[PDB]
């Protein structure tokens, strides 16, 4: 697997066996999803980037699906404007950013 | 170069001279930096992020240094809480995602 950048680096993810499509992006240290319910065992986090805050709900060991691997990742659900994989499940993934 | 994402791919670089911190972010379309002055020659621009909107000044043509290389490539000024390098100087420095 190699994404050139010259696109979104999009892909169909399942999230507690539910499908999400996620952005895979280096400059998240962190992953946040939307749309999805994980529960009551969480705890509430800030995150901040550009155009301001959004109120977060961090949940451990998750179950995940991505390209043709499982995985168990820390995931944040909230008010997202898109999906994001961050580099918490990209380095449990195995990629790298090269040049 | 690689960049094994266990930190944020993070380095130094130059625009126009001036020396900057910068994240490299597949997560970005576009390359937002706060701070640098780089004059009256702009459009104005509006960004998208996690957060909502800002107004960003946009450069085309703007010489920057970064990874032993020299590009010209659109650079965004605005309010951005990090300095990100987006998809368009990625690509154009030849970097790739790779698992
Ligand atoms: C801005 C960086 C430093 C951090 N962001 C990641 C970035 O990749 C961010 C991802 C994103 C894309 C599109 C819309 C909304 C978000 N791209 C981004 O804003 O693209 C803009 C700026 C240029 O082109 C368009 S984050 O989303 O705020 C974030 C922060 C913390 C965590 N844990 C997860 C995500
Ligand atoms: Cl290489
Ligand atoms: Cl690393
Ligand atoms: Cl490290
Ligand atoms: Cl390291
Ligand atoms: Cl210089
Ligand atoms: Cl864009
Ligand atoms: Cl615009
Ligand atoms: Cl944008
Ligand atoms: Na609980
Ligand atoms: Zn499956
Ligand atoms: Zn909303
Ligand atoms: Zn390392
Ligand atoms: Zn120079
Ligand atoms: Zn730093
Ligand atoms: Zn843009």
């Amino acid at each position: 697997p190699q994404f050139s950048l010259w696109k979104r680096p999009v892909v169909t993810a399942y999230i507690e066996g539910q499908p999400v499509e996620v952005l895979l992006d280096t400059g998240a240290d962190d992953s946040i999803v939307a749309g999805i319910e994980l529960g009551n065992n969480y705890s509430p986090k800030i995150v901040g980037g550009i155009g301001g805050f959004i109120n977060t709900k961090e949940y451990k060991n998750v179950e995940i699906e991505v390209l043709n691997k499982k995985v168990r990742a820390t995931i944040m659900t909230g008010d997202t404007p898109i999906n994001i994989f961050g580099r918490n499940i990209l380095t449990a993934l195995g990629m790298s950013l090269n040049l």
